[PDB]
């Protein structure tokens, strides 16, 4: 299916979540994506902007 390796998932919400200028606030990403569909719609709340 969607291997971590450059998938669209990744390739496409994760990717979005690195090269966009931001990460994972600790270690949430990988979950937060699965608990968000693979998506940084939330991802980015969650980065450094939580308060919205």
């Amino acid at each position: 299916g969607s291997p971590p390796e450059a998938d669209p998932r990744l390739i496409e919400s994760l990717s979005q979540m690195l090269s966009m200028g931001f990460s994972d606030e600790g270690g949430w990403l990988t979950r937060l994506l699965q608990t968000k569909n693979y998506d940084i719609g939330a991802a980015l709340d969650t980065i450094q902007y939580s308060k919205h």
